[PDB]
């Protein structure tokens, strides 16, 4: 690869990537970004797209890589190859204040009278259609439009990986909502890449275990998922 | 590869793969060969091949996979690429009562008015050939004809893959045969693919780390490995 | 209704309605009924009466409903109407320790040995036939009189709505029996009055929503299934 | 009331209400009528009906209630009341085998040279009027008979409830006609009753609730819309 | 389940449930859910205008059938007429004069003595701010809009009423003059009130509210009075 590292991904999953207030991207994945270009010496650009234009547009070459904090699903690891696991997620629940009471497990807010959220065509969804059954279950097109469908009281929960919850619950959610933080589902990320391309990936898995052992990986996850600064944008 | 997975393996090797008394192959690398099949959203046929038959079907291109409780090891990954290991094992023995008596380790037994025996062309032979200098090794078609060897007169000692052992023991060697249970070797086993296909290589990996985390590989671990619920076939 | 409204409960059912010390009654059920009254510009006046003489002192206008904690069962059903359910509970078992160890199902302790006590004639005894097939099972007159067969020696396990388990859990049974918090029914518990009203259900159903929504129904569920603070009764 | 509940019911709605190869009527709505007279402590009685008929027996008090896959509509609701819907069900198609391709939406099959047919005076003929402008509409006598005018030349495809389709596709289907599972509207069904009384709503409606939390439901929805037994018939 | 016409009793002026148009004809959310109702069961409105203390007794004496007018379902209301399932669900607001909202985090930051709190007679919010409010002066007009004025006119410091009508004020007048304190106070669902002892039109109303909420109709009239702002031409 010369000239540019061109990265695709969707704004919206706190922290990874989410829009400024001047409209910049900027997060975990963004940081992630800026070391890659910087350890291949080459520009970064970022192409965002939405959730469901990112594996096509990788496979289309829109973009050389994806980092969007994607779960290495089976399902997707037949269309991409993905890179060894950068960090661990799985998926809490936010729940309206007061059906949070005498549960002890998710499973007692499997019922039928309950109405569950996340956004259409994403990992959670998947989970919530193999963990429930019972409850009802409506999708939208963001992380946004979903927890205000429980916070302006249309839904009851809302369920996504765990440090969207997290990241929500600080910015937002502190007053009107609870985490339920137990994680229901074991999801590791990794970047995508195109087939046929085992280089990259030698490269690309390389470069992941020197910055978790550089100090360089920890100051990022210190930076967005214990610190707090980041929220004005 | 779309339509069906192709899985070559040969029924012996309990509790990884044997025919029940329906005449069904079954067993540990069956329950995970499913399961793969099932992740890539597809049927499963395997094809029960004899051993030396395996790598060469495979290279040929009669199925896609080996699960045999096969071993990496470096000859055979000459020829074939494996994924990561899906368990550790090792030889060990079992020998007729009244030999166990004095033994310290492998050394004490490697005499020459003792027979050895185990499968043809297998894990067991190469180990055999190298650790006992002094004591007579015959080989045979499958592991139940190598055993029987020693449940009769014929042979002192059998060798193979230990969890062989640990179940044979269960089944049959419970007053005969006794369990010297010290692993010789070191050696992981592994599914094996034809070369220059690094994709699938990646699919596999990844999908091996998901079933470890999961309880998946747990739960089919204790059916097979502790459970003796399935000696009934 | 005019001057006051009349309330049926037996005490007993802990955290619902429970005598005591001054021999005053008091629970969760008691101040539900007192934010009713205040609710409807009446007083209150609470009729305690044995559980078998709560439908029938209903039916009878000795009271105008009938909050002590009780199932939304069929049967009943037929006899009076139900509000919507006030919570949603469900049987769990109160055990000897050393009875917990391996046990995964209440259906692995169906024992022709083992000895199940309830109070008689309450949604408790009906499950108790309904799941224990083989167990020995005996019933006493109150929640009390048949927890201490099993806390003392004869009986030795116990079977009740969970509230009542993790209430009596928390005063007495801590070091002494144990929880199996597993939920082996579903059991709706709601407000009973006659039939021939659908005014008072109107208001009934709206007033449950009010204090779900209030916040209130919440400061009361803390007040008496979190907070330990009323054990000084 | 007491001695037996009468159930009106028109067969031929698959997989509600059937005739069976002895003659007796089945499905999903017998079994729950089955359910309705065990809770309540009675014989059942079904009425068979024609449809047209099934309100005025209600009214007429030829039964107590209509099981029947009814639409919750305000038409209807003027005339009886509704217990709260048990199942939410949508039209969907029947098309001859080869013009499903190309195909979009519903709205490319309606065209004036097409013939459109569903049973008389049901919720299938109104979406039929209300989404079809163009395409010739025929009405029959049963469900059954309008099919059978696209299996032979007749007509061209077919409209009528959602499960009625997979019904009708799994008994005869496959290799003559096609399913277009597209839901074209949302309908609530309902269990109806004559008005005036409040105390069998009350009634009607937790009895629904509780199948719907216990297991019973759930039962009965594999039942009929999942597995397939029930052909042999 | 009557022939005839359907009669509802409204009090205009509660924007935007209830206006008049200014052709003099009253409109808004609570009149097209009043027209769908009424085709739905297959019969004529009749719009009943009513002062707000007479909507009850109204109800009971049979002067109207149903009530539409953005009423809250209360526990001594619900003592007299019966309601139906919300239909909305709303809470008090307040809008306050230019500045006066600087350095605020609560409604509780406003009690002062000094300060001046308006809002129409024997209304919710007259019931609510007597209960949230301990220091601050509280007067009372018999309409929304003569309230209002007073915070406009500079006599009084704030005013006090369902959020719904504070966000159509703001668009129409407001949003130069004065601002929006949004933050919701009370939990105050909306229901559709009924004479007692008719649990069949009851069972009616609950299904036909069920259907506007699903049908995507429910959505369409609240998009169009709660939302855009096309029905200021009055
Ligand atoms: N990691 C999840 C979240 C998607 C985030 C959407 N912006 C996934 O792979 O679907
Ligand atoms: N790992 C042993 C197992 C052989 C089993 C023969 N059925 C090998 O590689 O040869
Ligand atoms: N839920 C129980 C109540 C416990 C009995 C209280 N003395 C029942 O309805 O049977
Ligand atoms: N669900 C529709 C169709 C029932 C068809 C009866 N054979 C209705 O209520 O009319
Ligand atoms: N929700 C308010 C409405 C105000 C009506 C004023 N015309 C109430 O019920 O009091």
């Amino acid at each position: 690869l010369r000239g540019e590292l061109r990265v695709g991904l969707e704004p919206g999953y706190l922290p990874f990537e989410m829009k400024d207030k001047k409209g910049n991207v900027i997060g975990f994945d963004v940081d992630l970004a800026r070391e890659m270009a910087k350890a291949m010496g080459v520009k970064l650009k970022l192409v965002p797209t939405s959730w469901d234009g990112l594996i096509p547009g990788l496979v289309t070459e829109k973009f050389d890589i994806i980092i969007s904090g994607m779960t290495i699903s089976q399902e997707r690891n037949l269309r991409v190859n993905f890179v060894e696991p950068y960090i661990v997620v799985g998926q809490s629940l936010l729940v309206k204040k007061g059906l949070e009471k005498g549960v002890k497990s998710y499973k007692d807010l499997d019922k039928p009278e309950l109405t569950l959220v996340t956004k259409f065509g994403v990992s959670a969804e998947y989970a919530a259609k193999r963990l429930f059954k019972n409850a009802k279950l409506k999708t939208y097109d963001t992380e946004a439009e979903a927890v205000q469908e429980v916070l302006n009281g249309k839904a009851d929960m809302f369920i996504f990986d765990l440090p969207f919850n997290v990241a929500f619950m600080a910015q937002k959610g502190q007053g009107y909502l609870v985490h339920l933080d137990t994680s229901l589902t074991y999801e590791p990320l990794g970047w995508a890449i195109k087939k046929g391309d085992p280089d990259f990936l030698n490269w690309l898995n390389h470069f992941l275990a020197q910055i978790k052992h550089d100090g360089s990986y920890d100051e990022l996850y210190e930076r967005w998922f214990v610190d707090t600064k980041w929220l004005e944008k």
